[PDB]
């Protein structure tokens, strides 16, 4: 039953996407929803609970149903990966509960109303969105946008019963964690990291000062979006899956409208397993290497997992 | 008359152009024809066959979509903007050192630099939970949106001005106009100023004596810092100039300052006109801003600028002298 499923709330590899069919195609709206009462966020801030539900179906609905990977299961992936990683131990007493509540709204609303294509082909293709955005995370602050916009709509503002000095708080922290999902900034987010880890104070790690706050925020969030190879195999193996259809269909359209087809966006000579191995060499071991250092050794199980996973992507690689 | 306007026009190479009087002569065009002026002053229409009547075109749908009802952030503040950039890229420091592809980003950036400006602060939209400060995230709205409409407006009829540039003189000139602009936010102001003393203080020049900008950082730099300094260039001006804008920025100012007062919100500074000083604020804004600013640009250029700087100091004595 979905009930039973979301018993795992607070486990990393929740059944995702057996929860997206119990629920009729609303796993974002019944997690966000199961999250705010495991954390008391209803009662600490007030939100009319009829209200959350009509904003988390309302932001639901601005997820593409025709999109294969950046639709509403990632979104609740997303949210319930954060989750998860606010309660490490290791960052225990760290965050306020407004922060809690920026990083989970920002996890739920960071891909909203996402195409299906990169920054990079809506830049290539002139397209609207770049040319309001300057080409410049394109992408995430249209997700911005959006997620903010929805609030007010009838009976969608969660936030009306926050002070005003908590609204804006909370809309900085949610635009300072977006922005810093967009994949050219990981680099620098990943040295910033880095620095944190080499200048790491503990009692249970101390941040005193916004910006190393935000900074745990922004690489916290971004390591529950490139979390996928993290998951246990079966998991991980169907987010692959539907990364490469997206990518594949915007290979379609660079094909066919005669652009350079983006790298493992062509279906006619792409080795899904070799780039996978890649992107966990490269991008995600890294990463998820220098959070579980952060908060070692909370992470040890996740980094296990991914290296798991990583060997036996390799194996299936003659 | 045209020919009376021609005249003005001759002065179009000099620091402190009657821009204003250009603006009347023009029938409220001063944007149009000092851009059409400079164009054929530095040969761009040929170098970059841009068809003169595809100029006049885009260059009068950019005007429309100034504000006239506005009394600062209007067509005359830009083309007075693109004529100081003009100036400024013909200091003798500069000589050979920008191509036409950087000298069309710079001047075109300055004639979008504020088009569709609403007359009221980033500060003001962010806090009035306006549409504009939503779209972009509290982040450089205003500036966002200058470029987002100086840039689509080269989509509608006959406007497309860059239609005979290469595909990558296009990406070229795209990313360095968004470089610019973005920097005339003056919340970046502080930032951009620590970079050009920097620059200034680790100044290389060639054999010729102009300045050595030999990456896209360096370049780039000198053209934020350029068009920043045309854009905080009145008090630099001779004061019959200066003064008007003064006039024209308090205007803008006190209008947004009743509608904060009618909001119930604290009125930003220089914006309620019960409780401001004209002359004080005058003389604050070229001490903490203006002056550091053109020292540090007089200093990367020098002595390009002393004329420009010593004016500047004869127009802070003046207000000084007021209060
Ligand atoms: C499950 O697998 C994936 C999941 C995701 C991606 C790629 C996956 O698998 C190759 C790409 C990574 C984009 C990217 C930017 N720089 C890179 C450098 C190397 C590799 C990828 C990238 N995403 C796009 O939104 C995030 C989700
Ligand atoms: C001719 O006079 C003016 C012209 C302009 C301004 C103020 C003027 O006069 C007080 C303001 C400056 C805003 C500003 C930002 N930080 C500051 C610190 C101190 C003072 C002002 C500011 N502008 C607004 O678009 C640019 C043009
Ligand atoms: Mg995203
Ligand atoms: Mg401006
Ligand atoms: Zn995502
Ligand atoms: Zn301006």
């Amino acid at each position: 039953v979905l009930a039973k499923e979301l018993e795992d709330v607070n486990k990393w590899g929740l059944h995702v996407f057996r929860i997206a069919e119990l629920s009729g195609n609303r796993p974002l709206t019944v997690i966000m929803h199961t999250i705010f009462q495991e954390r008391d966020l209803l009662k600490t801030f007030k939100i009319p609970v009829d209200t959350l539900i009509t904003y988390l179906m309302t932001l639901e609905d601005h997820y593409h149903a025709d999109v294969a990977y950046h639709n509403n299961i990632h979104a609740a992936d997303v949210v319930q990966s954060t989750h998860v990683l606010l309660s490490t131990p290791a960052l225990e007493a760290v965050f306020t509960d407004l922060e809690i509540l920026a990083a989970i709204f920002a996890s739920a609303i960071h891909d909203v109303d996402h195409p299906g294509v990169s920054n990079q082909f809506l830049i290539n293709t002139n397209s609207e969105l770049a040319l309001m955005y300057n080409d410049s995370s394109v992408l995430e602050n249209h997700h911005l946008a959006v997620g903010f916009k929805l609030l007010q709509e009838e009976n969608c503002d969660i936030f009306q019963n926050l002070t005003k000095k908590q609204r804006q708080s909370l809309r900085k922290m949610v635009i300072d964690i977006v922005l810093a999902t967009d994949m050219s900034k990981h680099m620098n987010l990943l040295a910033d990291l880095k620095t944190m880890v080499e200048t790491k104070k503990v009692t249970v790690l101390l941040l005193d000062n916004y910006s190393d706050r935000i900074q745990v925020l922004q690489n916290m969030v971004h390591c529950a979006d490139l979390s996928n190879p993290t998951k246990p195999l079966q998991l991980y193996r169907q987010w692959t899956d539907r990364i490469m259809e997206e990518f594949f269909r915007q290979g379609d359209r660079e094909r066919e409208r005669g652009m350079e087809i983006s790298p493992m966006c062509d279906k006619h000579n792409a080795s899904v397993e070799k780039s996978q191995v890649g992107f966990i060499d490269y991008i995600v071991h890294p990463l998820w290497e220098t959070w579980a250092d952060l908060v070692h050794p909370d992470a040890q199980d996740i980094l296990d997992t991914l290296e798991d996973n990583r060997e036996w992507y390799q194996s299936t690689i003659p």
